[PDB]
């Protein structure tokens, strides 16, 4: 799970 809908960059 991506916290706070984490962009491309995180993700």
């Amino acid at each position: 799970y991506r916290q706070s809908s984490a962009t491309s960059s995180f993700g």
